[PDB]
């Protein structure tokens, strides 16, 4: 009558994301005992990060707390879910999230179960300060999300998992990299930042995602129960605004300086990042990405403007 499911983050697990899994994680349990139950094996240590939608797909885990940028070995389309405009809880309204969910069962093996990151944008972070919307001659640290648009900017990149970000700033491999605005504390890089550039661009996706088979063999009640508690975790997203807020001013007492465009040029640069970003999502996979467009995307802005 009691499953348990096996769970890897493809996080370091002093990151803030495993540090809102772990709780979410307690009360799963404390709440599940005799119906559903979850074991947390670890982070990158137990499972590569870039393997970790693979063990999903391959029910080598069960469950995965990942970001589909980490699994385009998978599926290209994983890497889509940066482009959401719309919160988690309207993706469920406006079809979206049925919408992710079919593609991931189909060339992925994988459900789609909930999102627990969202409302913090990307940056470029580096040590060579610029001031105009160019990386010419900079050397950037990446993972799928920002290939297109920093390839746009002129970057050479070079990707990395997130727990090999510090060494490739110390050993001076990169100038920089991309990463949401919260979290470069976790893992010590402040040391080796000295700027910001703003604005932000995308929307950070990390999700918790489940071997579909696994998923399947579910009775209705352990789905149900494991469908209350994802509610309940995406719930929370509120803290996410709140985070993205605290960290900027962490940043900016720590000594990071802030790069600012003016007016129209920061307008431009995301609205670049956005246009190439959904460029390349539509040259990977056509027939996917021109659907998720329609539907990740504000509600005022879906028409003619
Ligand atoms: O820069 C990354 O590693 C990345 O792709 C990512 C995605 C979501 C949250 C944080 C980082
Ligand atoms: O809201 C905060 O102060 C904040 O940034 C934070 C970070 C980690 C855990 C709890 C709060």
């Amino acid at each position: 009558q009691e499953v348990t499911l096996r769970l890897v983050s493809a996080f370091p697990e002093n990151g803030i994301y495993v540090q809102r899994l772990l709780p979410w994680i307690a009360k799963v349990n404390a709440e599940g005992k005799g119906v559903l139950q979850i074991n947390f094996l670890g982070g990158p240590k137990a499972i590569p990060t870039f393997e970790a939608g693979n063990a999903v797909k391959t029910g080598v885990v069960d469950m995965a707390m990942n970001t589909g940028a980490f699994y385009t070995n998978v599926m290209p389309e994983a890497d889509f879910l940066k482009l959401t405009q719309i919160p988690v809880a309207e993706q469920r309204k406006n079809g979206a999230f049925d919408a992710i969910n079919k593609v991931w069962n189909e060339k992925g093996n994988t459900q789609y179960l909930a999102r627990m990151v969202e409302n913090q944008p990307f940056h470029i972070y580096t040590n060579k300060k610029i001031d105009k919307p160019d990386l010419s001659g900079q050397k950037i640290r990446i993972s799928p999300v920002y290939r297109d648009f920093f390839q746009a900017l002129n970057a050479n990149v070079v990707t990395t998992p997130p727990g090999e970000v510090y060494t490739a700033l110390e050993r001076g491999v990169v100038d920089g990299y991309g990463w949401p605005i919260g979290g470069i504390f976790d893992l010590n890089w402040q040391e080796k930042t000295k700027f910001r550039v703003d604005p932000g661009f995308y929307d950070a996706e990390v999700s918790l995602t489940m071997n579909l088979p696994a998923y399947k063999k579910l009775t209705d009640a352990q789905r149900n129960y494991l469908q209350k508690q994802l509610l309940v975790l995406e719930a929370e997203n509120t803290f996410w605004t709140r985070y993205g807020n605290v960290e900027t001013a962490r940043q900016e007492t720590a000594g990071i300086q802030t790069i600012k465009f003016d007016a129209a040029t920061s307008k431009a640069f995301r609205e670049k990042a956005y246009e190439v970003g959904w460029a390349g999502a539509m040259k990977q996979s056509p027939e996917v990405a021109a659907r998720f467009k329609t539907l990740f995307s504000k509600a005022e802005n879906l028409y003619f403007q």
